[PDB]
C-alpha cells in the first residue's frame, strides 16, 4: 500500500505530460509524420518516473514544481529517444514494448531513427524554454552542461555501448554495476539534479546529498528487476546469479536504505522521494 | 584561383581539428571502442566548411577565430553525427562515404547508431566548454538554443525526414527548397549566428544579414550540387530539371549575388565568406 506515491506519480505524470504537449506539433505539413512518430515514441505506456524524480528533487528543496518543467520534459524526452533506438532491428530488434508496437514497427526503421534524433534534440530546447522553467543563466547552464553529460557518450549512451560490448564476455558484479550507473543511472541522477537545480534553492551539499540518493535508487532498481526475473521464472549476468538469489534481496534493500540515509538532510518535503525507493524494492 | 580561401580552410580545418581532439578520450577502457567509433565519424575525409563559417562569422564581427571553437566543434559534431545516420541501412543504405567504408561498415550497425547519438550530445557539451569559448551567459543561451531548433525536428532532423517522405512524390521548386532549407540550410545559419554570437560583439542587424548570406549560400550549394552532377554526367528532383541547365546555373550566379550582398555592411574581414559564397558557384 503506497497511497501517496500512487497519487504524486498521477499528478507528475498529468504535469510533465501537459507541459510536453506544446512541444510536439509540427510546424508543417510535410513535417507532421515526424513530429507523430515523437509523440508516438514519447506515448509509449511508462510512468514517468524522470519526471517525478524532477519534480520531487525540486520541491525537496523548496521550489514550486512546475519550476521543473524543463528538467522534467527534457529527461524524459532523452529516456523516450533511448528506448526508440535501443529497439531498433540492428540494436535489440524489438517489436513489441510494454504491449504496443515500437515505433519502428508503427512507422518505419527510418522514421524511427530519425524520431529519435529529433527526441534529443527536443530535450535540449525543452530545458531552455522560457515557457517551461524560470530559472537564472547560470543555474541553467549548470543543467544543460549535466544532461548532456549524463545522456551522451560518458552516460547513458557510454551505457548502450557497454552493453553492446559485453554481449558474451563474462561480467563480475563490479562490471555489471559500471555498466548499470551509466546505462540507467546517469540519467536518473541528472533527474534528481536538474530538478534540485530548478528550485533556484539548490546547495553543494542538498546536491551531494540528492546524488547519493539518485545513485543508490537507480543500482536498486536493477538488482529488484532481476530479482523480480527469478521470482516469476519460479512462478510458471544478473545480480541473483553473481550473489544468490537471497543475498541480491538484501543487497536491494541494503540500497534502499542507502537511499534513504542519504535524505537525512530534508525534511517532509522530501517524503515522495522517500516512498518511491521504499517502492522500488517493495515492488 | 582561390589562394586566400584554401589558406583560410586549412586554419579552420587545424584549429577546429586540434579543439575536437580534447573530446574524443575515452574515459575508460570499456568505453574506447564508442570513442574510437565517434572519432572515426569525425575523421570523415570533409573540408570542416561550417567550422570554416563559424570561425569567419566570429572574425567578420571582430571576434579571436579562437572564441568560436565551441560553435564549431558543435557544428561539425552535429554534422558528423547526421552522416552517420544518414548511411545506415535504414536510411541510405551507403557502404563508402568520399571514398572510406562508412562507420556501420568499419563497425557495425548498433555502434554506428550510438555514435551517431554520442555525437549530437557531445555537439551541446562542446557548445558549452569553457576550455572552447569563453561567451557570457545570454549569449550562449543564444547559442545553444539556436543550435537545438537548427538541429532537432523543425530543422534539419525535419529536413531528413521530407526526404524521406519525399520519396515518390514529385516536387516543384518551392518544396524543392522547403526541403534543402531544412536538411542543410538551417545547420549552415547555424555556424554563421554561432560563429557571430562566439565574438560577444553581435548586434540584431548584424545577424540577420549573416542569415541572409548563409541562406543564400546554403541553397546555392544544392543547385551547383545539382548542376556538377549534370555536368558531369554530359562528360562520360533537381534543379537543372525543374529549371533547364542554362536556368539553373543563372539561379545559383543570383544567390551567390544574394550573399555577397548581404556582407555589404562589412569590412575586409569577411572576405573569407566572400571568396566561399564565389568558390560555391565556381566550383
Ligand atoms: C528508478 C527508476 C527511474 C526506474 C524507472 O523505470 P523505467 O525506466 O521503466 O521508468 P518509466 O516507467 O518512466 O519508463
Ligand atoms: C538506455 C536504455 C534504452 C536502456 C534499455 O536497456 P534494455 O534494452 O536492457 O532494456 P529494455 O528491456 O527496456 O529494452
Ligand atoms: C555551403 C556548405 C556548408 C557546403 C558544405 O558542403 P559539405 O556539407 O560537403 O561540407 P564538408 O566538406 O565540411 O562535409
Ligand atoms: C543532413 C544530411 C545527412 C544530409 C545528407 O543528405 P544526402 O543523403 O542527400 O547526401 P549524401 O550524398 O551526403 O548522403
Ligand atoms: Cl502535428
Ligand atoms: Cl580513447
Ligand atoms: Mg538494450
Ligand atoms: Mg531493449
Ligand atoms: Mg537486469
Ligand atoms: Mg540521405
Ligand atoms: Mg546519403
Ligand atoms: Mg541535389
Amino acid at each position: 500500500h503506497h497511497h501517496s506515491l500512487t497519487a504524486y506519480q498521477a499528478s507528475s505524470q498529468a504535469r510533465v505530460d501537459a507541459a510536453m504537449h506544446t512541444l510536439f506539433t509540427a510546424p508543417s505539413p510535410e513535417l507532421a509524420r515526424l513530429y507523430e512518430a515523437m509523440r508516438y515514441s514519447v506515448m509509449n505506456g511508462g510512468k514517468r518516473v524522470r519526471p517525478l524524480l524532477a519534480y520531487a528533487a525540486c520541491e525537496a528543496l523548496g521550489g514550486k514544481p512546475e519550476q521543473a518543467n524543463g528538467a522534467a520534459c527534457a529527461v524524459e524526452l532523452i529516456h523516450a529517444y533511448s528506448l526508440v533506438h535501443d529497439d531498433l532491428p540492428a540494436m535489440d530488434d524489438d517489436d513489441l514494448r510494454r504491449g504496443q508496437p515500437t515505433t519502428h514497427k508503427a512507422f518505419d526503421e527510418a522514421c524511427a531513427i530519425l524520431a529519435g534524433d529529433g527526441l534529443q534534440s527536443l530535450a535540449f530546447s525543452a530545458l531552455l524554454d522560457p515557457a517551461l522553467s524560470d530559472a537564472s543563466a547560470e543555474i541553467r547552464l549548470r543543467m544543460v552542461t549535466t544532461l548532456a553529460q549524463a545522456a551522451g557518450p560518458a552516460g547513458m549512451v557510454g551505457g548502450q555501448a557497454i552493453d553492446l560490448g559485453s554481449v558474451g564476455l563474462k561480467l563480475d558484479q563490479q562490471a555489471l554495476e559500471y555498466m548499470h550507473r551509466h546505462k540507467t543511472g546517469a540519467l536518473i541522477e541528472a533527474s534528481v539534479i536538474l530538478g534540485a537545480l530548478a528550485s533556484g534553492r539548490a546547495e553543494k551539499g542538498e546536491l551531494k546529498a540528492l546524488q547519493t540518493y539518485a545513485q543508490a535508487i537507480g543500482l536498486a532498481f536493477q538488482v529488484q528487476d532481476d530479482i523480480l526475473d527469478v521470482e516469476s521464472d519460479t512462478a510458471t549476468p544478473t545480480y541473483p546469479a553473481l550473489l544468490g538469489l537471497a543475498a541480491a534481496k538484501e543487497y536491494a534493500l541494503e540500497l534502499r536504505d542507502q537511499a534513504l540515509h542519504a535524505l537525512r538532510p530534508f525534511d517532509a518535503a522530501a517524503e515522495p522521494l522517500r516512498e518511491l525507493a521504499r517502492y522500488i524494492v517493495e515492488r
